C-alpha cells in the first residue's frame, strides 16, 4: 500500500571546448510518489 | 500506507574551457511525497 | 500513514577555466512531504 | 501520521580559474514537511 | 530575422464536486523564442 | 534580429466544492527569449 | 539585437468552498530575456 | 543590444470560504534580464 518514485541525473566534465559559445540551461523534472484512498 | 520520492543531481568539473562564454543557469525540480485519505 | 521526500545536489570543482566568462546562477527546488486526512 | 522532507546541497572547490569573471549567485530552495487533519 | 513563441492556458470553475477527492497538480510548459547566427 | 516569448495562465473560481479534499499545487513554467551571435 | 520574455498569471475568487480542505501552494516560474555575443 | 524580462501575478478575493482549512503559501519566481559580451 505505497507508491515510490526516483530520478537521477548526472553530467561529466561539461563545457570544456575553447573559443565558442557554451551557455547552459537546466531543464524541468517532476517526481510524484503517493498513496491515495477513498472511503 | 505511505508515499516517497527522491531526486539526485550531480555535476563533474563543469566550466573548464578557455577563451569562451560559459554561463550556467540552474533548472527546476519538484518532488512530491504524500499520503492522502478521505473519510 | 506518512509521506517523505528528499533532494540532493552536488557540484565538483566548478569554474576552473581561464580567460572566459563563467557566471553561475542557482536554480529552483521544491520538496513536499506531508500526510493529509479528511474526517 | 507524519510528513518529512530534507534537502542537501554541496559545492567542491568552486571558483578556482584565473583571469576570468566568476560571479556566484545562490538559488532558491523550499522544503515543506507537515501533517494536516480536518475534523 | 526573428523568432517568437507563445503559450496560453486557462481553467473554468475547477473543483466544484462534493464528497470526493479532487487534488490538483500543475504540469510543465517550455517556450523557446530566439534568433541565432553563426559568423 | 530578436527573439521573444510569452506565457499566460489563468484560473476561474477554483476550489468551490464542499465536503471534499481540494489541495492545489502550482506547476512549472520556463520562458526563453534571446538573440545569440558568434563572431 | 535583443531578447524579451514575459509571463502573466492570475486567479479569480479562489478557495470559496465550505467544510473542506483547501490548501494552496505556489509553483515555479522562470523567465529568461537576454542578448549574447561572442567576439 | 539589450535583454528584458517581466513577470506579473495577481489574486482576486482569495480565501472567502467558511468552516474550512485554507492555508496559503507563496511560490517561487525568477526573472533574468541581461546583456553579455565577450571580447
Amino acid at each position: 500500500s505505497y507508491g515510490s518514485s526516483s530520478q537521477s541525473s548526472s553530467y561529466g566534465q561539461p563545457q570544456s571546448g575553447s573559443y565558442s559559445q557554451q551557455p547552459s540551461y537546466g531543464g524541468q523534472q517532476q517526481s510524484y510518489g503517493q498513496q491515495q484512498s477513498y472511503n
